[PDB]
């Protein structure tokens, strides 16, 4: 769409959205450009010193996509798969070779060939499900057993985040009502010796430097949570796939005037890979890009009770932790959509074709003649397609995470509960 590149696309209220009929199934041209149009021969054959600089074939057919760009789709969700086609007619390469002999009545010869490329047929349609869909199966049913302790320990962290947003709260709480016998005898619970002067009450600053051994608890705590649920989300996606070797034969090329032939043997790798997105079913449709907030946002404010230059404390204190309790609240609500309504969103069908090692052979006239090449690849097969739906997903994330979003909706509405 104008304006736009070609991965993104206007909303509904002008917002920064991916289109998904381009990302997904994108309009296909073909690209005949011919890459490396020449090649050369520099040595000698039969007594004839030559130096030439001669045609190489033509007539690539490359069916290939536009270059498109995308924006994330939930909170804090990596970006879409897009679908990706290079599909070749034939696989093209580039040989460096130097073919050396000395026999005969001087019937001799040793040149240089450079950046001569010829093609092979092209296995472009192989399948390997039936590699992958046990794979699939085994990591599915295998799951619950490996991460279930690793998840609820994660969960473990979030709740006791709510103990602590509590506990300052109760803090807070003291504050506004004046309360500075409350105050201090919440202070009075991070420090083993039990100490009170009473020189001079001063609510803000016994409130500010008392509850640092909390906020540190906070900090390290909020950290850990961002840290392990940023692992957890990891989870969500799943991906599997499987390789084999395969050979294809290229054989009868003539570089240099037909005086020798050439033959050989290419070992491709042809290899099948399938991902899988699961996320929040509502999210990815219409994600806007600029309510989500930077992974800084979260950051800073573990340490913002730290913050030794602080203004705010002096001039507009209520505000400012109001606010922040706003903010901390706000992003695990975010957050708790996460673990609301899980479904395959996005996922990829990729095959591809690779290059290993590859023989040489070079006869004259029946006779065998020494060769000594490099080998690079121009056009190999690539083929990732997206997909949304998987036939064999047993998983029921929703059940295994549902404990979650209960508590991080719980904590997101005790943040709401304080006041001004």
């Amino acid at each position: 769409s104008p304006k736009l590149p070609r991965g993104l696309r206007f909303g509904a209220d002008n917002e920064i959205l991916n289109d998904f009929q381009e990302l997904w199934f994108p309009d296909l041209f073909i690209e005949s450009s011919d890459t490396h149009p020449w090649y050369t021969l520099k040595g000698r054959v039969l007594n004839a010193h030559l130096d030439d600089r001669l045609p190489n074939v033509g007539g690539r057919q490359v069916r290939r996509t536009p270059h498109r760009v995308t924006v994330p789709i939930a909170s804090s969700g990596l970006r879409p798969v897009t679908t990706v086609q290079y599909d070749p007619a034939a696989l093209s390469f580039l040989l460096n070779a130097r073919v050396d002999w000395d026999f005969g009545n001087g019937d001799s010869a040793n040149l240089v060939i450079n950046d001569f490329l010829f093609r092979t047929f092209a296995p472009k349609e192989f399948d390997f499900s039936n590699s992958l869909v046990p794979r699939y199966t085994q990591a599915f049913s295998a799951f619950n057993a490996k991460y279930g302790t690793m998840i609820g320990e994660g969960l473990e962290t979030i709740k006791y985040l709510g103990l602590l947003l509590r506990r300052l709260r109760e803090g807070y709480r003291a504050v506004k009502r004046g309360d500075l016998r409350a105050l201090r005898r919440v202070i009075q619970s991070y420090h083993n010796g039990k100490w009170k002067p009473a020189t001079a009450g001063n609510l803000w600053l016994e409130f500010r430097y008392g509850l640092m051994p909390l906020f540190y608890d906070i900090r390290d705590v909020m950290l850990d949570w961002q840290n392990r649920h940023d692992k957890i989300q990891r989870l969500l996606r799943f991906s599997v796939g499987h390789g084999e070797d395969y050979v294809v034969e290229f054989d009868n090329l003539y570089p240099a005037v037909a005086y020798f032939k050439l033959k050989g043997e290419i070992t491709l790798e042809r290899r099948h890979r399938h991902g899988i997105s699961y996320a929040n079913r509502e999210g990815y449709a219409v994600f806007d890009n600029g309510s989500l907030r930077p992974v800084s946002d979260w950051k800073e404010l573990a340490t913002a009770f730290i913050n030794p230059h602080e203004v705010a404390w002096e001039l507009t204190p209520y505000s400012f932790v109001v606010d922040w309790f706003l903010n901390v609240g706000d992003i695990l609500a975010q957050q708790g959509q996460l673990y609301h309504n899980i479904d395959i969103v996005d996922g990829f069908d990729r095959r591809d074709i690779r290059l290993k090692s590859f023989t040489i052979k070079g006869e004259r006239n029946g006779r065998p003649v020494n060769v000594s090449a490099s080998l690079s690849a121009v056009d190999l097969f690539y083929s990732r397609l997206h997909t949304s739906n998987l036939p064999f997903a047993t998983l029921d994330l929703d059940t295994t995470f549902s404990s979650f979003k209960h508590v991080l909706d719980s904590i997101f509405l005790l943040t709401q509960r304080v006041k001004r």
